[PDB]
RNA sequence: UUUUUUU
RNA sequence: UUUUUUU
RNA sequence: UUUUUUU
RNA sequence: UUUUUUU
């Protein structure tokens, strides 16, 4: 036979698309070691925006590290990398992953400027909501090592920001 | 005029998403099969349900032999019976994608939800058709890929307090389904 | 002087617009007399959709009366009219207002078909959210009289349905 | 093939919404006035506030004499002082329309929110400018009509536990405002 | 419906 | 820098 | 950065 | 009606 599945042809005008922006704080770092993996498509916050639609696609997406007033005196290490969600790499293997970055935040000259790390949406699947579920959407891995004698306030914040294109309203009730 | 941001670049490579390659090997033969299924006998007691077309037991007896199944046409129909004139019955229904969170008791709170009064002497006992829009809802109820937006019908019905013993109307769905790609099953 | 206020010229591309549909049940009628006035722009449900944007305009809007299984035996009167929100007319003066309609639902032949009453958006201000507040947005007035010996279940439902065009995201927090 | 709906028509008439008619009577003379206002002295204790430009007491002393006031340019600036090198201070800020529900403690959870580390030996004590985008935010802070989307600045600052007695930096806003249409006030 | 708005 | 003056 | 994807 | 056959 050989008839898996594609879509029927778009009937008329394609549905209108709107972009909604967002910025989310994933973590406050520097007071203790930290390591997590964040699957963007499963994020609680983004889900509230996509709940009303059938199609949601990331337009731009990036992670930013913002050093705070405690970074100068308490150098902190932050490593991170973007991988498709089906990758099995863990937060402790960032430097063993192609493209993995490790930064030294604070202590030395010029080391308090914020850092941007864009996610390459041509290397990661940007569709986080559609007629079917995808397995290769963006996942961010991050690892952080803090000073043994740590501060009581974070040395930096890790956020992600971007824009999602939303389209095709998903019928829901008003109640 | 320096900027206050450092840009770090994560090395890229040539890696892309993918689905199913093209047919170019002889597009499979497609057959169209008709059906009419009675979903419910209403009017003897209140009733409410949600019917996911892709999960329906009866329709599945036809699609079980194939790997691909796509609706060509689909509609719900309410057929008043000999008990409708004396026992007016309420029937409300709406068609939504299967991933909608709407429930059978919220038909009138959903865009497009309809509520009808079936029976009543003064009324009409003409049957009513409500077509499913297959350009909004995804018509592919069976494929290599699982889709989440296939047709789901929500319905609610309220019966007279002092109800009849035979139904006042029947709710059925009817259409034609395009089938292709035999799926090996046993014959025992 | 004589310099009240207009807007500065649209700089570049106009912002994208999306339409979101809705249907809301305003009332279950026929079990007792009822009378209310509904200011659309102040509606709780619609507010949840417009909360994320700066501009919201009604595209289509109508009221529908849906007779139920109790209408045949319990004729009910329903009167309604659409007026700008700054009108001081009350629900009991529908027939004393230009365009006011009064319907008899149930009891007689052909009287169980649902009824649509579209709101004229060229006679009412469709902008329910913008840079300033408007005073002439849609307001629906409705009145209903029930049988003295009323049923325990409603004889009809009053709903409103339409679509709102939303645009220009309003910056909000993710928290 | 009859439909199951009755359409009722509400009689219409010629009635439309309206605002302000055109100027054509001699467009009023507009003057541009410059300003620089210190909003806060930071670094001696934690601080957080929300400043609605249209409600600011100081800026209002200039706009009180006119009926129309529109920002031509506007920016916030952080100026490190002689105490910044030894007492690093955190300052976060973002510009939002006045009708935004975001609060000063949610700067980093708002699209565009910035957080800076001021001071620190290794650091730089160069002043920082953050321009307000007057094409996103409504620049008309005073008019015949009241607008809800004028510029609002949100800021948060965290100081060292063992803080200095003099501020580590000053936060100010600066720009030019176009004024027109004298508004009669008393001179006493 | 108590239909004369959308030039 | 708290850069929109020098047409 | 541990930069060779966007033809 | 539970209307998509008669090219």
């Amino acid at each position: 036979n050989t008839k898996p599945s594609l879509l029927p042809p778009p009937v008329g005008n394609p549905p209108p698309v709107i972009s909604y922006p967002f910025q989310i704080t994933l973590a406050s770092l520097g007071t203790e070691d930290a390591a997590d993996s964040v699957s963007i498509a499963s994020n609680s916050v983004l889900a509230t925006y996509t709940a009303l639609y059938r199609h949601a696609q990331l337009k731009h997406l990036k992670a930013t590290i913002h050093p705070t007033y405690m970074a100068p005196k308490y150098p902190t290490s932050v490593a991170l990398v973007w991988v498709p969600a089906n990758s099995t790499a863990t937060s402790t293997q960032v430097l063993d992953t192609y493209g993995g970055l490790h930064f030294c935040i604070g202590g030395s000259v010029n080391s308090v400027k914020p850092i941007d790390v864009e996610a390459n949406l041509t290397n990661l699947n940007p569709i986080i909501k559609a007629s079917t579920t995808f397995t290769d959407t963006p996942k961010l891995l991050y690892y952080s090592k803090a000073q043994a004698t740590a501060p009581t306030s974070p040395t930096c914040y890790l956020t992600i920001q971007g824009q999602i294109e939303l389209s095709s309203p998903l019928l829901q009730a008003s109640s």
